[PDB]
């Protein structure tokens, strides 16, 4: 039959700024691949880990989809690991956390993830804070895996970047006031803030710390690199600085620049599909998750039949030879140990400058 992909993802709940830009990437995908049909099935987790399991179980045990993709979020998209392992079907996961695919194991052997590991930008934006001449620095994240992969690799790097990390206060996505956390942060008197979050509601921390008195330096995470985020946050927001994506970064780099390229494809495709509308950010890991996927799939059909597992045993093992391709999301050079497949050189800093993100060095 013809070649099936089930996607799950976050386009209600607290990811909504993520999940719905890849929604809306849905109708930018291709008909057809190595001249075999492509039919998408796009399902809404809202959110919610329970949710987005339900939807997997559906997509693989009734459309017996050949790929899964999902979902926008790391607490949601952490139990598909197991998922999609004992279901034997690459995991595309749009998620951000090392946990989703390191260290390497007999389940994450069948996920691999467009997104560069938060270790890698957590150790970015460490450096550039330590080079500000910061000694105290301030924290709040969310009390998931997410906010706790940043957590701990600051206070790891933090005594040998020569700061110190004043707090850990945390919070729930959908919370209504994180002002004790604030005033929490604001007693220790720090030289920045780092604030560990995603999507609207990584707002809340830096709006509360701007109306608390707080002046100094605010650090964020790429989980705020869209437009809506500076478009709800407004002064609040500008200056915020973070390590991210070459997408982000893509307006301040030379013409030829392969990421100006990867950028433009996404960018025409999504407007085409959306009315002239154009993307932010998080449907572009829907985009380079599928360009993974369609790099894979004419040496995948020389092998086997779409629906059947040995299809998916060969998408599985071609991704995982994928070598010196550059994503919006970086240079992704996959091993079968790293189903990220990023380094250092593919974060990139980007500050919020008169309502836009730019790259900042
Ligand atoms: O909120 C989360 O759990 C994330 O994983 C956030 C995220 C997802 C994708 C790119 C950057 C941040």
């Amino acid at each position: 039959a013809e070649i099936k992909i089930g996607i799950t993802m976050s386009a209600s709940g607290p990811g909504a700024a993520l999940g719905q830009p890849q929604s809306k990437t849905v109708a930018a995908l291709p008909k057809e691949i190595g001249g075999e049909k492509v039919t998408y099935f796009a399902l809404d987790d809202e959110s919610d880990p329970t949710k987005a399991a339900q939807n997997a179980r559906k997509l693989l045990s009734e459309e017996k989809v050949d790929v899964l993709i999902g979902s926008s979020l790391t607490p949601v998209s952490l139990p598909l690991i197991d998922i999609a392992a004992e279901a034997k079907t690459p995991l595309m996961t749009m998620a951000a956390a090392a946990i989703l695919v390191a260290p390497m194991d007999e389940r994450r052997k069948w996920v691999y993830k467009v997104v560069p590991n938060d270790d890698i930008m957590a150790e970015a934006i460490g450096k550039y804070i330590a080079k500000t001449g910061a000694k105290k620095v301030g924290y709040i994240g969310f009390s998931d895996a997410y906010g706790e992969g940043y957590y701990k690799v600051l206070a790891a790097a933090a005594p040998k970047l020569g700061f110190e990390l004043t707090t850990h206060e945390v919070y729930a996505r959908s919370d209504a006031s994180v002002t004790g956390q604030v005033l929490k942060i604001i007693a220790t008197k720090p030289d920045a803030v780092f604030i560990a979050s995603a999507g609207t509601p990584a707002v809340l921390p830096q709006k509360a710390l701007r109306e608390r008195g707080f002046k100094g330096a605010i650090y964020q995470t790429h989980g705020v690199a869209t437009e809506e985020f500076i478009k709800l946050g407004g002064k609040d927001v500008e200056g915020a600085i973070f390590a991210g994506e070459a997408f982000s970064g893509a307006e301040d780099m030379p013409a030829d620049s392969p990421f100006r390229k990867v950028k433009a494809r996404f960018v025409d495709a999504y407007k085409a599909a959306n009315g002239g509308a154009a993307p932010t950010i998080f449907g572009v890991h829907l985009w380079d998750s599928m360009t993974l996927v369609e790099n894979a799939i004419p040496a995948a059909l020389k092998a086997a039949k779409p629906g059947t597992p040995e299809f998916r045993a060969a998408i599985r093992d071609q991704i995982e030879k994928s070598k010196d391709l550059a994503l919006n999301n970086g240079l992704s050079n996959m091993t079968p140990d790293n189903h990220n497949g990023y380094d250092e050189r593919s974060a990139f800093l980007i500050e919020i400058r008169d309502g836009a993100f730019r790259l900042k060095q």
